[PDB]
């Protein structure tokens, strides 16, 4: 009971405990037509079609209120996550392969120029970070790892990390719940 159930669902919970199939790669990956903090088309330029279109919509919403967001890193394959994890562990003198939500193709790191497009806490103090915190849900996204929820999500606050879950994001935001709690996983 270490394997994520309904692994391909928009509401799947992938975390320290629940892992995805090592051979799971979404079959509907596309590049969302949004600005990116990096050039070219790499594996991280993709999101599942539905999450891609939602992200485009979130960015249009942001632009209407003068908020300019940049996409930093989306989909990451099992293969990639393995190397990243191994090379990150030996740097002692990051999620385990399969246990990163990025492999679902529903997750995206976002930042802004006001934060040097970096994925750091300071992004929370920017007008863009704050807008994202309170507006992510309007497009189907949630801040996957909120402030004092590390006990439940297993990760410290990540203001830059959004997860597409669809219509339930509205309720998750209002009720101040984590995806774990909302899905009883
Ligand atoms: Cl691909
Ligand atoms: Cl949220
Ligand atoms: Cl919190
Ligand atoms: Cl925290």
């Amino acid at each position: 009971s270490n394997a994520a159930s309904s692994f391909a669902s928009v509401q799947a919970v992938v975390n320290k405990e629940y892992g995805l199939p090592e051979d799971y790669k979404p079959e509907d990956l596309v590049v969302p037509n949004v600005p990116f903090s990096f050039s070219g088309t790499l594996e991280k330029s993709y999101l599942r079609k539905e999450a891609a279109e939602a992200l485009e919509r979130l960015f249009d919403l942001a632009n209407k209120e003068g908020i300019q967001l940049n996409a930093v890193s989306g989909f990451r394959s099992y293969d990639y996550q393995k190397k990243l994890y191994a090379n990150n562990v030996k740097r002692k003198g990051s999620a385990k392969p399969g246990h990163s939500e990025h492999q679902t193709g529903l997750t995206m790191d976002v930042s802004s120029k006001s934060a040097n497009n970096e994925l750091e806490l300071t992004f929370a103090n920017t007008k863009e970070g704050k807008w994202l915190k309170e507006n992510a849900h309007r497009a189907g996204f949630i801040i996957r790892y909120p402030k004092g929820k590390e006990s439940i999500t297993g990760y410290a606050y990540e203001p830059w990390h959004i997860r597409y879950v669809g219509d339930i994001a509205e309720s998750i935001y209002k009720k101040k719940l984590t995806l774990e709690e909302y899905m009883n996983l």
